[PDB]
């Protein structure tokens, strides 16, 4: 999981959101309880302007970890 | 607190401005000298048409950082 | 190989990134599959703002060992 | 040396590494140009979070003998 994460970091530091969003649901199929992945996920979807999975995704990570 | 700001954010985008309000305020409970989060608290209630709490909040925000 | 990319290690820590790249790309030269160090070799790229290189060696590191 | 310095890998395992580290330098004091006490050294002081001392012997052990 962690591996594919930055994979999906290091494509959204580089605007590729679709890829980004890719790897991140990789790391997510490995690691389901990953706040950081679904939170990078719903940014990646906020960026792409899709407002609606921004939400759904940001508010599965809260309820994982509502700290930040 | 930037979680849940964000998630305001992106409530705030499809015009969901009472959810905008109540995930900004949860991002204020978390962190009171947010200026980000006071002044889209603002900006929700102005597009509201709630223009005194917009003044409350602007005023809050201005007070944390005067530089905008 | 594992002793170059443990002085690649002690580098990384201490923030020099480029005597990490250049410890890491020994250690590779002596062993092509450490997944090890393409990660830490994509991990000192990203820390040095190359994220066009991180993925690079991210996606050299995964595909000897997607598990992570 | 040997012995000495399996008594220092004996405490390395215990997580005491200011004992591995005194039992390492008196291997050494008899036998400097063991290459795997100068590494277990510098693992020992990798481990106490001092990093730059792992790189100074670290890189003795490595100039003895590059191969691993």
């Amino acid at each position: 999981a962690e591996a594919w994460y930055n994979l999906g970091n290091a494509y959204y530091k580089q605007g590729d959101y679709d890829e980004a969003i890719e790897y991140y649901q990789k790391a997510l199929e490995l690691d389901p309880r990953s706040a950081e992945a679904w939170y990078n996920l719903g940014n990646a979807y906020y960026k792409q302007g899709d407002y609606d999975e921004a939400i759904e995704y940001y508010q599965k990570a809260l309820e994982l970890d509502p700290r930040s």
